[PDB]
Order: structure tokens, then sequence, then C-alpha cells
């Protein structure tokens, strides 16, 4: 007869358990993207970011969660009309620490 | 004759170039420890933190630079009398992202 397999969120939401962590989002520079102040972002640091991905990054030593743009130029763009983009020029340092894979609201 | 061997900060300050990054400190929860709002902290993510090390960590998804205490209990303690400690209980999650190896003031 049937056997009830209990729910396992780690198997459901995490591909790389050893390179995945959660970051709490802040502010609302990313609301239009579904992220809001307080949510938990599930971050995978074992995958390489891509144009379009939402990433936890450090620009000039300060952390942020932004959308990665690699073309036409490397930038960190918000998802809230009120905010303005951040271009990563040569005098600027960009550090990508992982790709946000899920947002837990 | 003699040839001047140009200064190289990376060789001088960085042991693991590929696992080292810089974070800018915030607030003054760590002034008595030499860190002040604005400084660059050179972080080595290739060495495992130890009791006493100052680290970049996330407690319940929020990042911080604190001093790691593994004994008598696991905590994140400031270095400013005005601030109070943070214990890492079972209902809390602690994530250590690297040991601060140097503080660069300006």
């Amino acid at each position: 007869d049937y056997v009830e397999q209990r729910i396992d969120l780690n198997q459901l939401l995490i591909q790389h358990p050893s390179a995945t962590y959660f970051v709490k989002a802040s502010g609302d520079s990313m609301i239009d993207g579904g992220i809001s102040d307080g949510d938990l972002l599930i971050v995978d640091s074992a995958i390489t970011a891509s144009h379009g991905d939402i990433v936890i990054a450090a620009v000039d030593g300060e952390f942020t969660v932004k959308k990665l743009q690699l073309r036409p130029t490397v930038q960190l763009i918000p998802m809230n009309s009120a905010y303005s983009p951040i271009t990563i020029s040569s005098e600027d340092t960009l550090d990508v620490f992982g790709v946000v894979i899920h947002v837990v609201k």
C-alpha cells in the first residue's frame, strides 16, 4: 500500500547544498523583480552568473543584490523604476558571490 | 648598478589571491578592534575561521563583520562597549564567509 514521502525543501530547492546559503534582502531596489525587504534569497555560489541573473555582489566593497548586465556593458541594475543602474568601470571592482536561485516570501 | 624593485601590495598582503576579496566596514561595532566605518577589510575565504578571528559572516541572512567566539558558546561579538554580543543558537544560522586578514585605513 502507499507510503507518504514527507516534504523535503532542500531536495526541492537546492542543487548544491554545500555552496548554497541564504541572504535576507534589503530595501526595495528590486521589488519589480519579486524581491522585497525581508525576503530570504536562496543563493547558489557554485554556478557562474550570467547576463540577466540576479546576484549577491560587492561593488567597491559594498554588498548588493542586483541584476547582472554583461552587455552592452557590465552593470548592476535595479528592478524598481526609482533606482538608477551602476556601471562597473575599470576604476570599479565588482565581486559576484552567487546567483539568487529562489526568493522565499 | 642597482635596480629598484617596485612595491607589490598583493604579494605583501595576500596569500591566496583567488580566494581573497575586500569588503568595506560599516558602523563602529568594531572600533576597539581597529576597524572603523569606511575601512577596507582584506578577506581571505580560503582559510578556516578560528576562535578569535574577525570574520565576515551572515547571521540569519544578514551580513556582519564580527569577532568569532566558539567557546564557551558560538557567538559573534563586537569590539565596542556600546554594542552587545550575538549568540548563535540552534534556531539561528551562522555563515562565515572569510577571515579578515588586514584592515586598510586611509
